[PDB]
Parts: structure tokens; sequence; C-alpha cells
């Protein structure tokens, strides 16, 4: 809405810049400190910036404003020396280009959107049981064994009861069919019987392309040709398949595992062989169901026949798959142990299928150049369990993780403060940009700030986020992390977390750019220092602070001392950018003198904890 990002070059770029419609920020070795205060809190669109900045630590430079762009691949700073976020191709200086340049900005921004997500993220696993409004990145990096991972992601075309199908929707090309398959279905498994295995190639790819989880599964591959395999999770079985017999004498009954099901065999003129294939591998998983928490039957589809049957929980396409490939996958989720409660995919059972109603699948969805979106589906759609952030009662501890803002959640705001109340992390648009690749919503920052704050819930911007993160666990958050402060900042985000000993007034706290050029518009558009600061803060929905630190920290502390309060900084390996009960109270009441109605209550709940301190 206001927040910009200083658009840090090093020297042997800073002449292009210069022909740039976007101001350009000069330095200079002095400045002093609040010199760069006064003068970054002068933008109001993004800005370039160059010259000395060797002084200054790194989180003084993110709680600035700063990505670092240079054809170089670092820069010298007072902190340490940093990964330059963007850096360019020589090439592309150099040449000239000022618009190449930028759009090769832009490009790499767009891509640091997910370093921010994971840093949030990756707190998140490291307190966090519960996960809600989940997706297949964070399946990605869940240990299935811990994390619970909830959401309502958008479900992939359905063969059951049951039809619906389409709409068609918009893809592209991934992995090939059988990798695709594999790449779907493992994420919680811990021993997968594997059948009709092949000459591994497949598999093999597999582990080529998705290490962690290959080994973090014990494999029996059966198969009369089957090649040797050393890998000592893979257990390679030179048997065939008629019976369950010759699985059953491959499992540990005395221990518990989610053990996964897979049946990939077919034969070498009708193939109502093909047939019985699938039906037998079925007929085995059935048989089983009970040590599986789930199957993947290989499911041709026949020509000669036009309804038919077979035990399914569901029957979908598969990604990569050639569009001539009339083949769909089965699945069945099964009784019998498992780290995904998966209950909510009915118990599979005998399903009546006509042919063309699936024939018309493949013809929709087929197509070797057209996979992934699919395959992401079918991802988060097996392993995620179907429930609702908002709505849910939570036992554990809780992350919520960007889709509180969605805008199917409009209306709901009181249910998201309520989240927000009770999350380890979670977070919400507060961006007014007008804006593009997100399909959110914002909330006023004003109404962020005053409901969020609570003894154990900081109420932080993504910026001043990030930076406490670093500040306070340095190895969840990297120091040299990459991202973008401005988008950052779009974010409110919200921990448990107590307020700090000392409530030290830290730069994840105190950054407040921009406020003089914020005052003064409020005074000329909307009219009416320690109040007006605060009243500024408020009134002008361009920050989300953490009001009670802030509060604990503006008594309890500031003064206090030129010399104990410097002293407990240091000591608090935090750092500034810039260097009475009553006021406050003043601020509070004439902010909701503008605003009883759209606010506040609370308002009071703080008022009456001014005077009542
Ligand atoms: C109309 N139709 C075409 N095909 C495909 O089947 C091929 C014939 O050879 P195939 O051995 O039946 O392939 P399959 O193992 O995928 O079933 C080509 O005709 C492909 O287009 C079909 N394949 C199946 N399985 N079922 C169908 O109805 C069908
Ligand atoms: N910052 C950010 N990170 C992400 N990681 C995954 N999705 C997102 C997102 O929308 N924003
Ligand atoms: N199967 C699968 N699909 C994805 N789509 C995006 N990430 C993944 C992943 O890890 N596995």
């Amino acid at each position: 809405p206001e927040p910009h990002a200083v658009l840090y070059v090093t020297n042997e770029l800073s002449h292009i810049v210069k022909d740039g419609f976007l101001p350009i920020w000069k330095l200079t070795g002095d400045e002093s400190l609040n010199d760069l205060w006064l003068e970054n809190g002068k933008y109001a669109t993004d800005v370039y910036a160059y010259g000395d900045v060797s002084k200054w630590t790194i989180r003084q430079l993110r709680g600035h404003g700063f990505i670092f762009i240079s054809t170089h691949k670092n820069v010298q700073l007072a902190d340490i020396i940093k990964t330059v976020d963007v850096r360019i191709p020589r090439e592309v200086a150099r040449s000239h280009d000022m618009k190449a340049f930028e759009n090769e900005i832009g490009r790499r921004r767009i891509r640091m959107r997910k370093g921010f997500g994971d840093a949030l993220r990756n707190y998140a696993f490291k307190m966090a049981i519960e996960f809600h409004g989940s997706e297949a990145e964070t399946l990605n990096d869940a240990n299935p064994r811990l994390h619970k991972i909830y959401g309502m992601p958008e479900i992939p075309p359905l063969y059951m009861e049951y039809a619906e199908i389409g709409t068609r929707f918009d893809d592209e090309p991934t992995d090939e069919k059988l990798v695709s398959m594999l790449d779907y279905i493992v994420y919680s498994a811990e021993e997968v019987h594997y059948i009709g295995c092949g000459d591994l190639r497949t598999l093999m790819q597999f582990k080529k392309r998705s290490p962690g989880r290959f080994r973090r599964v014990l494999w029996h591959v059966y198969d009369p040709i089957a090649p040797e395999c050393s890998d000592p999770n893979v257990i390679v079985h030179n048997i065939m398949v008629d019976s369950k017999k010759d699985i059953l004498k491959h499992m540990n009954f005395l221990k518990r595992v989610e053990r996964l099901f897979i049946w990939d065999v077919s034969s070498d003129e009708w193939e109502t062989t093909r047939f019985a294939e699938d039906r037998l591998g079925e007929e085995i998983a059935y048989e089983m169901g009970g040590a599986f928490s789930s199957a993947l039957i290989k499911h041709r589809i026949p020509n000669s026949k036009d309804e038919y049957h077979c035990i399914s929980t569901y029957l979908f396409p598969q990604p990569g798959a050639d569009a001539d490939m009339y083949e769909l996958r089965n699945f069945m989720r099964l009784r019998g142990y498992s780290h995904v409660d998966r209950h909510m995919h009915p118990d599979a059972s005998v399903t009546k299928v006509v042919s063309r109603d699936v024939r018309k699948m493949v013809e929709l969805y087929h197509g070797r150049d057209r996979g992934r979106f699919l395959k992401k589906r079918l991802f988060e759609h097996l392993h995620i369990v179907r429930k609702n952030g908002l709505l849910h009662e939570s036992d554990e501890p809780r992350a919520d993780l960007f889709y509180l803002t969605n805008r199917c959640n409009m209306g709901l705001e009181p249910s998201i403060y309520e989240v927000m109340k009770k999350s380890v992390i979670a977070t919400a648009w507060v961006g007014r940009a007008p804006l593009y690749d997100y399909d959110d919503f914002a909330l006023p920052r004003s109404t962020v700030m005053l409901n969020g704050s609570y003894r154990d819930i900081r109420i932080l911007d993504g910026n001043g986020a990030i930076l406490f993160l670093m500040w306070r666990y340095p190895d969840i958050v990297k120091k040299d992390l990459t991202y973008d402060p401005a988008w950052a900042m779009n974010f409110a985000v919200s921990l448990k977390e107590p307020i700090p000993d000392p409530p030290v007034p830290d730069i994840s706290l105190c950054r407040f750019i921009g406020l003089r050029v914020e005052s003064s518009v409020l005074r000329v558009r909307n009219p009416t220092d320690l109040s007006g600061h605060l009243y500024v803060t408020l009134m002008s929905g361009a920050y989300v602070t953490d009001l009670f630190w802030w509060f604990k920290m503006i008594l309890d502390w500031s003064a206090q001392n030129r010399e104990q309060k410097l002293r407990d900084l240091k000591r608090s390996a935090a750092e500034v950018i810039e260097w009475v009960r009553n006021d406050l109270i003043a601020a509070l009441r004439e902010y909701k003198r503008k605003m009883g109605m759209r606010e506040g209550a609370s308002i009071d709940s703080w008022l009456e904890l001014l005077r009542h301190l």
C-alpha cells in the first residue's frame, strides 16, 4: 500500500539506474543513522539507491527496505558479507538496457516470494503440529509422522459413485506417466510393495529425482524380470504374483507401519486378461486391506465392455500419460495403519463404472504435455486432510499460513482474528496495492494491530516478522537469507511468542519508515510527539507493529537510561534505526473518536491497560 524496497545496486551498475523513472537515492559514506531514516522515509514507491554502506548491519539494511542487486555475488557490510539477492549476468549490464535490467529485477523478485514463505513455513515445522490451508508445498517439507496437514485443496478429476466431470483446466508437461505416478503416491508410506515393478528404471529415476522420500521408504519390488539392485532400502523379489501370500512372507506384523501397495502388472486376441490382472491386483489389496493404508492399482479401460465393475475408492487420470493411453489409475484407501487420517476418502469398495464416462476422462485430461497441475491436485487431495482452518478446533498447536485472507473467507474476519489469537504463527494480507498474481484481501492494519497484540501473541508485518526470527532464532532464519522486504510487508504475521526481557526496542519492532510523510498526508487529507506518533502509526494503516511490546518497551523501558539502556541492548543482540502514560490514552481516545463502529473494542481493551497499567 505504501511500503517500498530500496533497490540497492552496486557501483559498476549505477549509471543505468539514472535513466529510470523511479527515484534514485544516493549515498555517500556519512550519512548518520537518523539520516537514513529521514531520507528513506521520503520515498513513496520503490527506489534505486547506491553508494557506500559498509558501516551498517544487515538487519539494519533489511529493516530499511533493501534489496541487493549487483553483477557481483555479494557485498561487504558491518554485520557480515551478504549473498546478493539479485545477480545480473554481466552480459546483461553491459549492454545497458534500463528495461531488460528492470524486468530482470522483477522476475528474481517474484522468485523471492518463496524465500519469505519458506522462512516462516520453516519456523512453523520447528514449532507446530497442526497445519491449515495447506498445499503440495507444505506436504513437501512435512515429516508426516509429526505434522498433521490440513486444508481444502482444489479437487482433481475423479471417478466414483459419482460424476460431475470435468470441467477442463489448463495444464503443463511433467515427469513421465510412471514416474509422476510414484511422485504423487509417495508421501507417508513407509514400506512399498510395488508389484509388477518392471526393470526398475522407473523407481530409479524417481530416486534420481526425489532422493529423500525414496530413502525414507522400504521397497519390496515384485517381478520375475526385475534386475538385481544393491540399494539397501530396496528389496528385490524375483517371484511372480498370483496370491496375496507372496506378500505376507515379506511383512513385519510385530511392528506398525503405513504400508503402500502398487499394482502395475501386465502380461504378453482379446485382453479380458488385462482385465483380471487389474481385478486381481484389487482382489489382492482388498484381502490385505488391513495391512495397507492404501493401494495404487493399474486400471486399463476396456473396449469390448460398456459398463463394468471393480473395488475402488477413486478413479483418476494420470499425468504425463500419452493421450491415446486409456489407462486410469485406481486408488484404494484402506483400513490398516497410517500417519495421514484418510478416512474422509471413502473406504475402497465395489464401483460400477461406465467406460464412456471414463473415456471422456482420458480424452479431457491425458496428454504427454499435460500433467503438472493434475499431479499436484492428486498429490494434495490424497495426502492432506480435508479440514477448514476457521471452523477447526485444535487440541494441539497450530500454524495458519497464507490462507486466512483468501477471498473465500470474506466476511469471516472475526473467526480470522480468533485464529490469530491462538496460532503459533499465521498471516494475513494487509497490502493495499492493486495487486496481481495474488488473490487475497486486506485487513485494515490499524484493526490488525489492535485485535492482534496479546500477552502471548506478537503481531508484526512480514518484514519485522522476518527480522525478529533472525534476531531471536538465528538458525531458523539465517541472516544472509534472501527475500523482498516490501513483499514481506504486505503481510501481517502473528506468533505465539513472549515479549523480550528487556523489551528492548529492536528493528523487528521499530522501523516506522516514512512516518513523516505519512503524518503530513494525514493532516492535509483527513486532519484534526509520542502521542502524535502512535496516533499516526494507526490512523495511517501504513504500519503493523506489536503494540503491547511497543508499550512495555516505551514505559517500562525508555527512559530508563542513557547508560542502563544500552547496556540492555548489547546484550540482547538488538539493533535500531532511531536514536507519559497519558498522551497515549489521548492517542487512543482520539483515534476511536474518529471511528466508533469501524472498530475497535479495544481501544477499550488497550486504554483499560494504560489506566490500569
Ligand atoms: C477407443 N479406444 C482406443 N484405445 C487405445 O487402445 C489402443 C489399442 O491397443 P491396446 O492394447 O488396447 O492399448 P491399451 O493397453 O491402452 O488398452 C489404441 O486404439 C488406443 O487409442 C483404447 N484403449 C482402451 N483401453 N479402451 C478404449 O476404449 C480404447
Ligand atoms: N511469501 C509467500 N511465500 C509463499 N510460499 C508459497 N506460497 C507463498 C506466498 O503466497 N507468499
Ligand atoms: N507428486 C508431487 N507433486 C508435486 N507438485 C508439486 N510438488 C510436488 C511433489 O513433491 N510431489
